[PDB]
């Protein structure tokens, strides 16, 4: 019903999004970039969303190109399943706490492209989480909502209230942009 | 059920209020301030009330005594239609993204008078907002929101969180008034 | 199905909570610390608890103990009703004016134990709200969030965006963590 | 061995003190003002003391009078008790964390009376903790170690390193005392 | 006598842990982060405390969730350990110099569970340590303090008071903790 | 078992040093400069040593080869006393209130050589202790510190938390070490 198949080939990476907006947090995602794959699956799964990500890209480089590639094919895929958007909430927001972090997310689901970002503290500018695979720079979490919010065509506000560690600052943004999706997303019984 | 009709009659003006809580968006208002229009058709539509709003008044002096009398007629139709307010959410609140503007309302539909407006840029102390008809001066915002808020006898919290455009950094506040209002008065499963 | 009784007796009080989360605000609190009984009253209210607090304790030092050995045994008792924490909404959040006052809060029920209280004015550190009985002094407001975080297992992040009147400022963050709470509790139709 | 019984009748009160340096935390203090009750009980019970105090005042007028004239004849207790002084650790320090607090005390039994008291937060200054009988204003905190310092004969160095409750910041302190002393005045196995 | 044995298995991690409180230092430490196994080998070793712990974790994502999970598995194992806490020191404290560094760590062990951090140095909440294997953010060192003294139900406060190399000023405060904590620990001779 | 003897013969003076770490304080000093035989003295019966220290030296210049020279052959001495390092407690602090003063210093024994000396007031930089003999510049305080942690190869750090007299500046801080060094050295039942 409110589904949408992505597939998007560029130079730099190959992305096969499988969304259903309706869904039951059924995720399973794979970019090559494990600290964004955990990203993306709170996303979908906090907004109860079924969500397919695989991609492939240019990670000796570093994970930019494939990570805004995906972002780009997952707003694409939102304004698709979204449809005419008749009938919904439209407006959506959710506060996420996270130990000492506390972030915010506000959306107008048929508002023009358009992405705020601020409050995110200065050192996840230069900022890497690290592991045993392909790095994740912090200053990407900006690059992601723009890109998402410009393919969906929407209006996405994300702030951090406060916050420390960069794995939690991230996360609960994340966490945030979800549930506000899924409080918008949902069909408004009065419109 | 939750419905009510006033009719305010002043030296400066003429007014007509009919509000049904409980509606679907249904609203026509005519001030003779084409802007003020815009935004009290916002604030009807949001809400998902019903609402029909006809006002005449010395608008060759400006537009605010018809827009100061609209707001106290509107605000005591909500009181009117509130009625004994039992069994209503009581609290609502609306997070409202406009491209660059965020704005925030919160209500408390049994707390006592009382309003609260900050974050308003400075530049709309002064602002006009001008068409081929009577302009609207955005400095009545706050004048609006306090008129509602003492006749509906309520208490309205209305904050912009940043923004630059006076049309969006209204209508925002206008809309999270709105949304505010709609959860507020809604019939709660509970108490 | 979701109810827990706590009794705690330590050196310095003794303290009986009876908590059924799926309640309809039938609440009886008595602390010998009136003001406290107030805002318990607020907070099982307003968090459709229905709720049942007997506590007795070293008043004649003052309230301290039996304030925060009351909240340690509300925390436990809410974390026990809470059980498995399985089909909830997980995230709640509200806010709160009263009067010129405005206070948020927001919850994370399975997040880990945490607790960040900001925005309360410097002058609640050394406040007094004193009546015909047992006083309380509003530094404790801090000690009574973090107390039931801690207990309850989950993440509490408070705030006062601002606010003038002492009683005002603290009912309003009692009223709003009971909210958040009532909000986080609910069965989540999706997950 | 190490005991001493003072008796200290002045025009403003009454006093008796029974302390043995070397005990088992077998205390009990009523001074008609039970917060005061609570910091002695505390210090004794932490120092390992055995140690009555019975004292009763013109509290009608405040504590003031009561607390310093219990202070300086438990200073002089403790002085008695020590004799002279061979055979001990002779210095002592303890860190009492209590929530948010963090105090330190350190003493030098054998070095001339002397009191420094630093860091506490400048609102106990005027800070009142009060329950249902004579209340206690924290600002005696200094007055107290200043007495027994000053009667005992001893350098006794007094931190608030930092914290936020008056409860804590006290017992903290006082607590801190109480174990400085109990490491000073045990025997040394090498002098 | 006292020790425990703990299974901690989450999505993200499988933890076990073995401890005894009355050990001499046989520490075996496997997280598949080495720092922190050197870490954590440190902190068992100056505690005198015996310590097995495996784990296994997401670190493909990054050590996070490992070290996180791994330490509110350890303070989990504390605490049991400790049992009723009867006829300790309670009290515990420690200074650790290493090199230009200069840590402090202070514990209450019957106190509620706290954690204060403060004085390291703002560059460590955006500093790597990096080798051959999975990588350290030090950002993460409050982080497990914080989960440490969560999970056994303790006041724990760590300092640095200078330093500048991020190995030497996180080793001294694991080393802190392990002293404060050892000390702590002991049988108390006059309870 | 653990003694040393030291002989040090330079351009501008002889030195030997006798030191038993396992002593009862029985000392005595001889340097040229009776203030640093005070010092000395003092270092050497609060870290419960036997000590003997016979200086002489270019004392027309000043007493700063001498009371380098004799730091020096100290630090040797503890070095070479101390041994292999096993058995012991390692670290080691102590607090040393002097009337208005207080000092702190901690080692650790088993450190490499390194010493941090701070929080000494900006006059002592030239400050001079006269009497009817040679002067002692309390300059040098530094200066003493550094040799005496380079020759015996440990970490020493030293601290004036405040102060005002010279004498008790310099005095506290002497004694300081001492007990730092006594517990240090002390045999450790569990490692
Ligand atoms: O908190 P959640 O259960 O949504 O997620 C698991 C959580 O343990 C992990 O994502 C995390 C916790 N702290 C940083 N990352
Ligand atoms: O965004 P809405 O569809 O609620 O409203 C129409 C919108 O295009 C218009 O009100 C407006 C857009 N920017 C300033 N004013
Ligand atoms: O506003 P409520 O009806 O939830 O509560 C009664 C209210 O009148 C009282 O609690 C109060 C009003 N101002 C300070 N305290
Ligand atoms: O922490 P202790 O057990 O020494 O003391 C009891 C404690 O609960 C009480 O004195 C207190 C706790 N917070 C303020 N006062
Ligand atoms: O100082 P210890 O012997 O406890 O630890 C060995 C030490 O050489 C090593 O841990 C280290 C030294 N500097 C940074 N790390
Ligand atoms: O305080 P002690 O007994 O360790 O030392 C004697 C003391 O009287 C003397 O060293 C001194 C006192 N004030 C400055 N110097
Ligand atoms: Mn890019
Ligand atoms: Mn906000
Ligand atoms: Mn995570
Ligand atoms: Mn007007
Ligand atoms: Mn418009
Ligand atoms: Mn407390
Ligand atoms: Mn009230
Ligand atoms: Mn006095
Ligand atoms: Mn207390
Ligand atoms: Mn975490
Ligand atoms: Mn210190
Ligand atoms: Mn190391
Ligand atoms: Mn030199
Ligand atoms: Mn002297």
């Amino acid at each position: 019903s409110r589904r949408a198949r992505i597939e998007r080939r560029t130079r730099e990476s190959d992305i096969v999004i499988e969304l259903d907006l309706d869904g039951t947090g059924q995720v399973a995602v794979d970019t090559g970039v494990p600290f964004y794959d955990h990203m993306l699956t709170a996303l979908g799964s906090h907004a109860s969303f079924d969500l397919t990500v695989r991609a492939t890209g240019d990670v000796e480089i570093e994970a930019h190109h494939t990570i805004e590639d995906t972002a780009i094919a997952l707003g694409t895929a939102l304004g698709q399943a979204l449809g005419d958007k008749r009938g919904i909430r439209r407006f959506g927001d959710a506060f996420i706490p996270m130990d000492e972090t506390l972030a915010h997310a506000a959306v107008d689901l048929s508002g023009r492209p358009y992405c705020v970002h601020t409050g995110e503290p200065d050192h996840l500018q230069h900022t890497t989480i690290a592991g045993s695979s392909v790095p994740y720079h912090t200053v990407i979490n900006r690059h992601v909502f723009e890109s998402l919010a410009a393919n969906a065509r929407i209006a996405l506000h994300v702030r951090v209230l406060y916050g420390r560690d960069p794995h939690h600052i991230t996360e609960a943004q994340y966490k945030a942009v979800a549930r506000a999706l899924r409080q918008a997303v949902e069909p408004d019984p009065r419109v």
